[PDB]
C-alpha cells in the first residue's frame, strides 16, 4: 500500500445529531457523506434539500483529534457534503481528484470516528463494490495513490450494502456504478 502519513493529517470526525463519520479535510474544506445529515427514518426516502436548509452551521461537529473546528458555511455537491471550516488544514498536501474504473489500484486509510486504524490496497469489481472487511464501520474512509509529491484522491467510503460489500463516490459526490445514497 502506499505510505498514509500525508492522508493521515486529513481526517477528522463529523458528527450531526447522533451520526458520526469520517471526513476529509483539505485547505479550509471538510468534504463527507451527505448521508450524515439523516436519521435513521430519513434514510429510508432522504429528501436531501429539504434536510439540509434546516440544519444550520452550528448543527455540524468537527473535530480534528481534540481540536474542534468551527463550520461557516456548508453546501451540497452531488453526493458530498462540503464544509467551510475557518481553518485550513497547516498538513494539506499537493492533491487533486481523480476519477476511476475497476481494477485499478488504491490505498484505503480505514479510520474509526476520525482516527487512522490500517491501511489496505484495493481494486473496485467490475460491479463498482469492493469486498473487504477493513472498510466495516469506516463510512467517510477516502482512497488515494501518491505520484511523487502529489496526493490523488480517487473514492470516499459512503455505505455498506446488504450483501456485505462496499460502495462509494469519487470526490465530485459522483457514485461509481448504479446506487444511491439511500437504504
Amino acid at each position: 500500500a502506499f505510505p498514509s502519513g500525508k492522508v493521515e493529517g486529513c481526517m477528522v470526525q463529523v458528527t450531526c445529531g447522533t451520526t458520526t463519520l469520517n471526513g476529509l479535510w483539505l485547505d479550509d474544506v471538510v468534504y463527507c457523506p451527505r448521508h450524515v445529515i439523516c436519521t435513521s427514518e430519513d434514510m429510508l426516502n432522504p429528501n436531501y434539500e429539504d434536510l439540509l436548509i434546516r440544519k444550520s452551521n452550528h448543527n455540524f461537529l468537527v473535530q480534528a483529534g481534540n481540536v474542534q473546528l468551527r463550520v461557516i458555511g456548508h453546501s451540497m455537491q452531488n453526493c458530498v457534503l462540503k464544509l467551510k471550516v475557518d481553518t485550513a488544514n497547516p498538513k494539506t498536501p499537493k492533491y487533486k481528484f481523480v476519477r476511476i474504473q475497476p481494477g485499478q489500484t488504491f490505498s484505503v486509510l480505514a479510520c474509526y470516528n476520525g482516527s487512522p486504524s490500517g491501511v489496505y490496497q484495493c481494486a473496485m469489481r467490475p460491479n463498482f463494490t469492493i469486498k473487504g472487511s477493513f472498510l466495516n464501520g469506516s463510512c467517510g474512509s477516502v482512497g488515494f495513490n501518491i505520484d511523487y509529491d502529489c496526493v490523488s484522491f480517487c473514492y470516499m467510503h459512503h455505505m455498506e450494502l446488504p450483501t456485505g460489500v462496499h460502495a462509494g463516490t469519487d470526490l465530485e459526490g459522483n457514485f461509481y456504478g448504479p446506487f444511491v445514497d439511500r437504504q
